[PDB]
């Protein structure tokens, strides 16, 4: 799709273009762009302005992209994502990754709304992702699918650790830190296609795989993370309960997610300021 | 290089007039005939006929009783419109082609879909011959990217991000299954989860089992994308399978699923299907 | 805009007259090798060795322990011919090209297909080392619509809907396991179902559950397509795999799968596969 160059381009117009110089990268999904608000010393980039990016074409996805300090650390964030169900090939949802790579970031973490399918979990969780199922991976769609380029990492990449197992303790220790009453929780995240929510059938057959939570973006991001060898780290904002049975009446829909998402905008601030925190200085 | 619809507005508006300017008929209720149930058509009072090639933007039928031809008339006193032989993505159409037909109905002015399918058993309580009314679906090709609401979305037909929790609508369900009781058949009306793959080639008996375990109680390579495109535009849905083999689930049978087998289970069935289609037609809610 | 095959039935003849003139070599046996599994062209006698390159219409196999070269000859004195390396999905293939030697081949005389593969265990019971005969597979890229079977069918080469209920051959299983169960290692063999996921990339340990949940207990990259297009077009089918692996399936382990091992485990076991494949041709009917 892309040539090394290509990303090179993107990272290059964005290192001439701000002084900026970012170590941790952070995705902000639906109604989580609200988390650029506590950045210091921001200069903010439309996605439009940036040679070879895509555009959020979805509401609670802002199209900028923004750099700055948090609590300290230096950022990059993307105010809105790129989603498959958008009509977007997987090279181009997880292109900015790779330059993220490029640009001298070392730690992704990725954030999203996601539908609960464990009956613990309320609205308003914020879940820990410990793991991933990726539906679209077992059946071709795979970001790292074509020509391997040996220049971001390695043909035939692990998963298997793909959560920094460090960051994980680390955030469930320091939790107490923001008061909370919920606990926080963790689980696993898997990735649907969409655009259009599931059927009960479809929540069973999710809940019976192992999954935690549902949501239609966030793994193929990780995959190339992995793929060029940052730290990851990812959670979930649980923003509705997907219908498990075929008596109740409420339906899933989108208002209500980025309703959820405005309601816990502060706990989720407090969440990642105090994350920043946790994230080893490079080298 | 994004993976949108090639239809635009235009092409679909075209179509829905090509189609009204050409016959008097005015269907409400659309009804689409899978593998072998092109002869629900038959009671079609004051029938009309087009074949799909001369209807502009329309898909052709490749498939082995599928017939490739549209059908306006009345069923039960209901004006209809049908299809007489359907779409499948292992045709090697996009589900945008797939759907087509779901959205040019819409404009018609048709409020309800009902979609029709031959099916394999996967329930062992299923006989070949059984009318499975369907509950609810698996999306298994819409789980990977398969999903005919892939790219830009058009708010002329529906939202960016419908439910499909309710797809199939309770209401008709419910007065089916009453009326059924009274007829005291031999055989129960069967209800369940169609599970959609995308075929050519039938299942193992691994995919059976998986299948299986994630309870789906028919198999089939249709429908689903219909329902979904349907439901985006808020036509209320109903749907049934034939269940026209049982699929093989063990090591040791010597039978295997075959394209000739499932078409002759809809020869056998066709009292059954027209004697159900007739509980249907009064079943579906008068427009307003 | 149709998903179809890219290539024409000629282009499938021109590279089956263009191999049949090049060679006076007339394969009764297909033999495709999987990864580390180049070393299974060692045994074969008079040898006439083509690289992938010069065959017209042939892909190139880019990977690792993927030679990329087409082998005729005798093995155990049996006509074959053998790749040396074979062609992925996740390589940036489609399924028309990764299975396009499977029709070449039948176009060649070729009436049967060994499929090799390493894989990752997903069975306790298995240990790396182990050749866990195919019973079956689940093909989950076909169920959301990635079959090499996809969009017109060519009745010249086989049907619309073709059974994959009984695709590894029972009678070379049963033949294999009785000669094995009287010679070779203490190690018994293994039997199996053999899920292709698409990959490149290796499983989370949340995969891997699902995976044995399904009941698969090998997982890998390939094999599946070529089988479909094999049984399609009528030939006996018969498949292993070398488990190289075992798939890593609890958080606490400090193990990563690995395709350096995946290689070192197939130099391992290079001697106990070519034993077994001998027997192994021995078990081939000879045509009538
Ligand atoms: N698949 C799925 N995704 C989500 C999400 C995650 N995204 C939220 C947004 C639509 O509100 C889409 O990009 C999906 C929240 N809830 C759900 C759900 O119930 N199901
Ligand atoms: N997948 C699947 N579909 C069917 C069907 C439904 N269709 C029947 C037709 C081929 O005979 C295809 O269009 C799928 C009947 N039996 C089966 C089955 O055993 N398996
Ligand atoms: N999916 C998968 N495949 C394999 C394989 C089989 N092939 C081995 C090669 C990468 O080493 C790919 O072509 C897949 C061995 N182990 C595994 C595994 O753990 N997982």
């Amino acid at each position: 799709g892309y040539t090394y160059e290509d990303y090179k381009n993107t990272a290059e117009y964005l290192l001439s273009h701000t002084k900026h110089r970012p170590q941790v990268a952070i995705i902000c999904g639906s109604g989580l762009g609200g988390l650029t608000d506590k950045l210091t010393q921001a200069q903010i980039f439309d996605y439009s302005e940036i040679p070879n990016f895509p555009r959020s074409t979805v509401p609670g996805h802002a199209g900028r992209l923004v750099f700055g300090f948090l609590n300290g650390r230096a950022c990059v964030m993307m105010q809105g994502r790129f989603h498959m169900y958008e009509g977007y090939p997987l090279y181009k949802v997880t292109f900015p990754v790779r330059v993220f790579h490029l640009l001298g970031v070392d730690t992704l973490v990725v954030t999203n709304a996601a539908g609960g399918l464990n009956p613990k979990f309320e609205v308003g969780d914020i879940m820990l992702i410990r793991d991933h199922i990726n539906l679209p991976g077992f059946s071709g769609q795979n970001p790292l699918r074509g020509p391997n380029d040996e220049r971001f990492g390695d043909r035939f990449p692990a998963m298997s650790d793909a959560y920094d197992r460090t960051m994980r303790q680390r955030a469930l220790s320091t939790y107490k830190q923001m008061g909370e009453q919920r606990e926080l929780q963790e689980g696993t995240y898997v990735m649907v296609a969409g655009p259009s929510f599931e059927t009960v059938a479809e929540c069973r057959v999710l809940q019976k795989l192992g999954a935690d939570a549902v949501g239609m973006s966030t793994v193929p991001e990780v995959i190339v993370a992995r793929h060029c060898g940052l730290r990851v780290f990812g959670f979930s904002l649980i923003t509705n309960k997907v219908i498990m049975d075929y008596e109740s009446l409420e339906k899933a829909n989108w208002e209500e997610v980025l309703a959820a998402g405005k309601q816990a905008a502060q706990k989720l601030e407090q969440f990642v300021s105090i994350l920043m925190a946790s994230i080893p200085l490079p080298d």
